[PDB]
């Protein structure tokens, strides 16, 4: 159990208070520069056809969900390695010490970090215990992350709009069309209500976080 029980909580919260319709709005109230997220999802890519997960953190980290349920992770140093088991257990490695084990999922990892920078570009650049990937899963409109600090994330294809979500702050972190990292509490929210976009996004996060929910 990460802290999706209770995340559930806060957005059953703001949505029930129906923050799009009222009186007077002042979004900006609502926001909280004391909230704002450590990590994030920059960069990721589906190869789950094969392999598994790839992605990028905003650290420059890179990490891989393989089809096994198993982690690799990748410091920023290039050559720190995390591994991290079904179980859950935890263990540490150098590239540079060539293990026999890992020779086959390190290398895969290589592959993600140079497509990714290559072809991919960074979400949310201009911003400021590392966490890793616990599940994840996409709709059609969107990639919904889930990482090990509680922390969901979702992207949203169609206009590239992405939620950070951080149950233990309460809060959320907005990225919108014109690349605007606006950072809330989710309690403000419903105090001083947003606009129709946001508050439709809260809406399609609990459904979202609602679906992790069941598929433990
Ligand atoms: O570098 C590789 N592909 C590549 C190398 C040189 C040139 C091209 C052609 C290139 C292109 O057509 O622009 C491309 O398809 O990326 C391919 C690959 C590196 C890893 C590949 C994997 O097998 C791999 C395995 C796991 C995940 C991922 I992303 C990729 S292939």
């Amino acid at each position: 159990d990460c802290h999706l029980s209770d995340m559930l909580q806060q957005l059953h919260s703001v949505n029930a208070s129906k923050p799009s319709e009222r009186g007077l709005v002042r979004q900006e109230e609502a926001e909280d520069p004391a909230c704002i997220p450590i990590f994030w999802v920059s960069k990721w890519v589906d190869y789950s056809d094969k392999y598994g997960l790839g992605y990028q953190l905003c650290d420059n980290s890179v990490g891989v969900l393989f089809n096994d349920s198993t982690r690799l992770i990748l410091y920023n140093d290039g050559d720190s390695l995390q591994y991290i088991e079904r179980d859950g257990t935890e263990s540490y490695l150098t590239v540079s010490s060539h293990p026999n084990s890992l020779m086959k999922k390190i290398t895969l990892l290589k592959y993600f970090r140079n497509y990714m920078s290559e072809h991919l570009l960074k979400a949310g650049a201009n911003i400021t215990r590392l966490p890793y990937l616990r599940t994840w899963f996409r709709t059609r409109s969107a990639i919904i992350l889930h990482l090990s600090n509680g922390s969901v994330q979702i992207n949203f294809f169609q206009d590239h709009t992405k939620l950070i979500l951080c149950p233990l702050m309460a809060a959320v972190t907005y990225i919108d069309e014109k690349r605007d990292f606006r950072t809330y509490r989710l309690s403000l929210l419903e105090e001083y209500g947003c606009c129709k976009e946001l508050a439709s996004r809260l809406r399609y996060a609990r459904t979202m976080v609602d679906k992790l929910l069941s598929s433990r």
